[PDB]
C-alpha cells in the first residue's frame, strides 16, 4: 500500500471544525467542514489515503522581516506536509515559495460591519477614525493592507498598523466577537462574510470586493500531485459539487 499523504489544515468555521459526537472520535474523524468534504471528494477520484494534522503554528502562514515564513505555507516549504487543505489564498509572494492547484472558490475582500449605518465603503472607514477597523493579523487580508500603493488602503493600513493592539485581532471568531461587542469593522474574505451574514441578521457587507482572487490547495514546490489536484478540482466543478458543497456548508447546515 502506497505512502499516506499528510495534510496540513487550519480550524476556520465553515472549511473545517471539530466533528460534534457522543461517541468518541479518532483521527480524520474528529474534523468536519467544506475542506474535509473536499478532501474526501479530492481522494476519491485521485485514490490516496491521508492523514489530517493542523498546522502546529494555528498560522496560515505570513513572511516576518527576515523573510522567514511560517504556517501551513512554512509546512509545505520543509516537507512536512504533502498537501495544504484549507481556506488558503493564492497570493504572488506565496506562489514563489509553493505550488497552488487552481482555485477551489473565489473570493475577494470585503467588510463586514452592522447594518444600518452611513458607512457604504473602505473610503467610508478610511476618512474616519470613531469606528475602528481592522483584520485578523498576519493573514492575506492583513498583507493586502501592508502591501498596498492606492491611497485610501495605505492611510487605512496607517489607521490598523498605528492602532494595532486593538485594531488587528487573533482570528476570526475574535473579529466577530468585536464586531458584535464594539463600534468596530472588519476587513474580512467575502465567503466568510458570507457565512456570517447567513447568521446574524444585523450583520452585512459594506461595499464590494476589494480584490478577487482563490483558495487553492497548496503543495510543496515541484509536487506532481499539484496538477492532478487541479484536475479533481475541474471534475468536480464539472460535476456541480462544488456548488453543492458550499451550499451545505454556507446555508443548511446549519450553523
Ligand atoms: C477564511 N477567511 C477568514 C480568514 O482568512 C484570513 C487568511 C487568508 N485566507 C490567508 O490565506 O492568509 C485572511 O487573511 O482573510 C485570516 C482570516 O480572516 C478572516 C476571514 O477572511
Amino acid at each position: 500500500a502506497n505512502r499516506t499523504l499528510i495534510v496540513t489544515t487550519i480550524l476556520e468555521e465553515p472549511y473545517v471544525m471539530y466533528r460534534k459526537s457522543d461517541k468518541p472520535l479518532y483521527g480524520n474523524d474528529r474534523f468536519e467542514g467544506y475542506c474535509l468534504d473536499l478532501l474526501k471528494e479530492l481522494s476519491n477520484i485521485l485514490g490516496f489515503i491521508y492523514d489530517v494534522k493542523l498546522v502546529p503554528d494555528g498560522k496560515y502562514g505570513a513572511q516576518n522581516d527576515k523573510g522567514e515564513w511560517n504556517g501551513m505555507v512554512k509546512e509545505l516549504i520543509d516537507h512536512r506536509a504533502d498537501l495544504a487543505v484549507a481556506p488558503l489564498t493564492i497570493t504572488y509572494v506565496r506562489e514563489k515559495v509553493i505550488d497552488f492547484s487552481k482555485p477551489f472558490m473565489t473570493l475577494g475582500i470585503s467588510i463586514l460591519y452592522r447594518k444600518g449605518t452611513p458607512i457604504d465603503s473602505a473610503d467610508d472607514l478610511a476618512k474616519q477614525t470613531k469606528i475602528e477597523y481592522g483584520a485578523v493579523r498576519d493573514g492575506s487580508t492583513m498583507t493586502f493592507f501592508k502591501k498596498s500603493k492606492i491611497s485610501t488602503y495605505e492611510k487605512m493600513w496607517a489607521f490598523m498598523s498605528s492602532r494595532q493592539q486593538t485594531a488587528l485581532v487573533r482570528n476570526s471568531d475574535e473579529g466577530i466577537q468585536r464586531v458584535l461587542t464594539t463600534d468596530y469593522a472588519l476587513l474580512m474574505e467575502s465567503t466568510s462574510i458570507e457565512y456570517v451574514t447567513q447568521r446574524n441578521c444585523n450583520l452585512t457587507q459594506i461595499g464590494g470586493l476589494i480584490d478577487s482572487k482563490g483558495y487553492g490547495v497548496g503543495t510543496p514546490i515541484g509536487s506532481p500531485y499539484r496538477d492532478k489536484i487541479t484536475i479533481a478540482i475541474l471534475q468536480l466543478q464539472e460535476e456541480g459539487k462544488l456548488h453543492m458543497m458550499k451550499e451545505k456548508w454556507w446555508r443548511g447546515n446549519g450553523c
